[PDB]
């Protein structure tokens, strides 16, 4: 377990580390105990953080993609769940968009909709059927470089997404190097 955790807190922005350890105890769970959820919610705050890098909004609501602006996605994974369900209110307030019954990963303000990220260690098939069976946009990444998403709309362009499948790539090789790998994708 130290192993992982030593790797997780060299692999991922400390900013992405302190949420983490903020999300495990919200979910009552000890980072240190758990090592393998930890990677995992590292990861998918990342991926969601990533998700959201460089896309903002213009003056006229046009969307714009940049290497202070309106950010395009309000990141809702991240914080607290009653603050997150508060904007998530709120965002169905200003724009008559259905509140969802699960709380999503992310909102696009140009689209007008709530996205639900994934990333699993597993095939995406199987991971979009069980989250698909459950208005919420999906969108999954796997760590051997695929991904799927809700009427084949993966909203972003093409660089964007492989940025980011380009890190879950790597965040395996090194898991693997580590000899880590195989305990994360067997939990
Ligand atoms: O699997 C996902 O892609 C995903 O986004 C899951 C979630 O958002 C929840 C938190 C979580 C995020 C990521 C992981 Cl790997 C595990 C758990 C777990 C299930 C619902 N939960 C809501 C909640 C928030 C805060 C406290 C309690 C529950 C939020
Ligand atoms: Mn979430
Ligand atoms: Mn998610």
């Amino acid at each position: 377990g130290m192993a992982m955790e030593d790797f997780v807190r060299q692999c991922f922005n400390p900013m992405i580390v302190e949420l983490a350890e903020k999300a495990m105890k919200e979910y009552g769970e000890d980072p240190k105990i758990e090592t393998n959820k930890f990677a995992a919610i590292c990861t998918h705050l990342e991926v969601c953080f990533m998700y959201s890098d460089f896309h903002f909004i213009d003056e006229r609501g046009e969307s714009i993609i940049v290497e202070l602006l309106k950010h395009r996605f309000e990141i809702i994974e991240g914080r607290d769940r009653i603050m997150a369900w508060t904007v998530v209110n709120s965002i169905c307030n200003t724009t008559g968009v259905e509140k969802p019954k699960f709380l999503p990963d992310l909102y696009d303000y140009k689209e007008n909709r709530f996205i639900e990220i994934g990333v699993t260690r597993r095939e995406v098939h199987i991971y979009y059927l069980e989250k698909a069976n459950k208005k919420t946009h999906i969108h999954i990444f796997s760590f051997t470089g695929e991904e799927m998403a809700t009427k084949a709309d993966y909203t972003l362009d093409e660089e964007s997404r492989a940025r980011i499948k380009t890190r879950l790539f790597t965040i395996r090789q090194e898991m693997a190097s580590r000899s880590l790998w195989d305990s994360f994708r067997q939990s």
